C-alpha cells in the first residue's frame, strides 16, 4: 500500500519506490552511496545514487543541480542516462534525497585499469571517452575532471561517463582526486576544449603502467610529478601562465623529461606478433600527443579520434549526433532545496 520501502544498505538507510527489489551494495564515491537493484517493472538490473541533503552546502547543491538538468539534456550512449528520478518526501518541507536510477553497470575504469588489457579492448574503451567526451563538448559542457571512478563499463566493453566535471570547502573526511587534471587546471590558466584530451592520456597511461602518472599529497608534488617525467615545459607555454604561478613553475629545478618509448616500455604492452608491435607504437604514439604539457601542442577530441590507434572503431552513426540554459548562480539552503526539489519534480 506505502509507495516506498526502506531497506539498510550497509551505514545508508534506502528509502525507494517498491518496484525496486533486491537492493545490494556494489560502490560509493563522495556526492552519494550506490546499489544495485532489480527493477520490477521494466523487468531489469538497475543502478540507484542517493543524494542525502543535497541542498545543505553549496558544494553538493551546485552539482546536485547542474547534474540533474544536464542529465536531461545529453542524449549519448557514452553518456550516463536517467531512467528515474524520485524522493520518498511528498512536500518541498519534508523534501530530504533525491534517488537517481540508471542501468546497472559491471565495474568502474578503477577496476578496469588494474587488468592487463588487450589492444582491442584498451583502443576500444579510449574511442568510447573520446565519443563521450566530443558529444560533451559538442553541448557546451567542457569536463575538466575526467577520472576512472566516474566512469562505468559494462562485460561487452561498452563505457559511460557519470558526471559533468567542475562547475570548494566541504567538512567530509573524502579528499578529491586531483591526478587526472591538465596543467591548465593545476595552474589556474585558462582553458579549451582539450583540457580534457590530457585526462584522456593519465587514463591511458595508468592504463598501461598500472599506476598513477602523476600523483602528490596535493598540487605541489602532482606538478613535480608531471616536469619530472615530461620535462620542463617551453617558454612560450610559460609566457601564458600568471605571474605569480610563473615564478613558481620558472623556479622549480630544470628537467628534460622521459622520452615515451623510457616512460611506457615495451614490457608493459602485449609485444608479441607483428600486429602488436605496430599497436604499441601507434598507441605510445598516441600518448605521445595527449601526455603534452602545453595545450597549444597537444591532440584535440576530433584528431585523437582520427588517430590510427583509435580510427579503426569509427563509425558515423556513433561519432556525431544532434546537438541542443547557462546556469551559474550562488544561492541559500533554502532556495537551492527549491530549485533541486523543481527539478525533482518534473
Ligand atoms: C561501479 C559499479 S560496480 C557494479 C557491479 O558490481 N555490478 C554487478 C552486476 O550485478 C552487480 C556496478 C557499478 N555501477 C555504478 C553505476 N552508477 C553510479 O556509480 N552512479 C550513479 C547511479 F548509480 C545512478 C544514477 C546516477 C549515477 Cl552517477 C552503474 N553501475
Amino acid at each position: 500500500d506505502n509507495q516506498f520501502y526502506s531497506v539498510e544498505v550497509g551505514d545508508s538507510t534506502f528509502t525507494v519506490l517498491k518496484r525496486y527489489q533486491n537492493l545490494k551494495p556494489i560502490g560509493s564515491g563522495a556526492q552519494g552511496i550506490v546499489c544495485a537493484a532489480y527493477d520490477a517493472v521494466l523487468d531489469r538490473n538497475v543502478a540507484i545514487k542517493k543524494l542525502s541533503r543535497p541542498f545543505q552546502n553549496q558544494t553538493h547543491a551546485k552539482r546536485a543541480y547542474r547534474e540533474l538538468v544536464l542529465m536531461k539534456c545529453v542524449n549519448h550512449k557514452n553518456i550516463i542516462s536517467l531512467l528515474n528520478v524520485f524522493t520518498p518526501q511528498k512536500t518541498l518541507e519534508e523534501f530530504q534525497d533525491v534517488y537517481l536510477v540508471m542501468e546497472l553497470m559491471d565495474a568502474n575504469l578503477c577496476q578496469v585499469i588494474q587488468m592487463e588489457l588487450d589492444h582491442e579492448r584498451m583502443s576500444y574503451l579510449l574511442y568510447q571517452m573520446l565519443c563521450g567526451i566530443k558529444h560533451l563538448h559538442s553541448a557546451g559542457i567542457i569536463h575538466r575532471d575526467l577520472k576512472p571512478s566516474n566512469i562505468v563499463v559494462k562485460s561487452d566493453c561498452t563505457l559511460k561517463i557519470l558526471d559533468f566535471g567542475l562547475a570548494s570547502f566541504m567538512m567530509t573526511p573524502y579528499v578529491v582526486t586531483r591526478y587526472y587534471r591538465a596543467p591548465e587546471v593545476i595552474l589556474g590558466m585558462g582553458y579549451k576544449e582539450n583540457v580534457d584530451i590530457w585526462s584522456v592520456g593519465c587514463i591511458m597511461g595508468e592504463m598501461v603502467r598500472h599506476k598513477i602518472l602523476f600523483p602528490g599529497r596535493d598540487y605541489i608534488d602532482q606538478w613535480n610529478k608531471v616536469i619530472e617525467q615530461l620535462g620542463t615545459p617551453c617558454p612560450e607555454f610559460m609566457k601564458k601562465l600568471q605571474p605569480t604561478v610563473r615564478n613558481y613553475v620558472e623556479n622549480r629545478p630544470k628537467y628534460a623529461g622521459l622520452t615515451f618509448p623510457k616512460l611506457f616500455p615495451d614490457s608493459l604492452f602485449p609485444a608479441d606478433s607483428e600486429h602488436n608491435k605496430l599497436k604499441a607504437s601507434q598507441a605510445r604514439d598516441l600518448l605521445s600527443k595527449m601526455l603534452v604539457i602545453d595545450p597549444a601542442k597537444r591532440i584535440s577530441v576530433d584528431d585523437a579520434l582520427q588517430h590510427p590507434y583509435i580510427n579503426v572503431w569509427y563509425d558515423p552513426a556513433e561519432v556525431e549526433a544532434p546537438p541542443p540554459q547557462l546556469d551559474e548562480r550562488e544561492h541559500t539552503i533554502e532556495e537551492w532545496k527549491e530549485l533541486i526539489y523543481k527539478e525533482v519534480m518534473n
